[PDB]
């Protein structure tokens, strides 16, 4: 598992 | 499409 952080405007472990 | 950027570690308009 590990940080996933996403800018897409929105912006948020797996 | 829009600009999308990820951290996930590494670091990237679709």
């Amino acid at each position: 598992a590990s940080v996933q952080i996403v800018y897409k405007a929105e912006f948020x472990y797996k």
